[PDB]
């Protein structure tokens, strides 16, 4: 794998919400970011409170067991497309972490910011949106974490984009994988 600006990278978060996210979204992925080459060095643009750039080596090390998978638009992006993603990403830097998973731009969560950058830079929708209530909220671990964060005021009608949703976007192919399934 030769990292390129725009590559979308996924990992298992070590945060306490990570398991609930995996369960609700039927996914192994609980954190995502987008590669940005800065002076030819790979950084991961990610919404972690705040939205920021992180050196790729450090980003990967933070994932559980160092596991990661990388998706890229099939056939690659042009240099011009890459420069538009990089440019747009700049507009979200410094935004705090979106603890509400709200679709407003005030704060950002991980898959929200990757989705919004692709949409605003290239007009690509990289992933299906659905309502919070449409996820799988049946597991008691999931219900406990929703209670912890939201109490009774769960935003059931909120438009959300999950990491799994971005992963399964039709444009994408896998270009790197260090993820043993044993």
């Amino acid at each position: 794998w030769q990292p390129q600006t725009g590559d979308i990278i996924f990992q298992i978060s070590r945060s306490s919400q990570s398991k609930a996210i995996q369960l609700a979204t039927h996914s192994d992925y609980s954190h995502t970011g987008m590669l940005v080459m800065r002076n030819k060095k790979p950084y991961v643009f990610e919404a972690v409170g705040p939205v920021k750039y992180t050196p790729l080596k450090q980003w990967i090390a933070h994932g559980e067991k160092g596991k990661y998978v990388v998706r890229r638009v099939e056939g690659g992006l042009s240099v011009e497309q890459q420069q538009k993603l990089a440019q747009t990403a700049k507009r979200y830097l410094g935004k705090p972490y979106d603890f509400s998973f709200s679709w407003s731009d005030d704060r950002q969560y991980c898959s929200e910011v990757v989705w919004k950058v692709y949409q605003n830079a290239l007009g690509m929708r990289v992933g299906e949106q659905q309502k919070l209530k449409e996820f799988d909220l049946s597991n008691p671990l999931v219900q406990a974490k929703l209670k912890e964060r939201y109490g009774k005021n769960i935003p059931l009608e909120e438009t959300v984009v999950s990491p799994q949703a971005v992963f399964d976007a039709p444009q994408l192919t896998t270009v790197a994988k260090e993820w043993p399934l044993f």
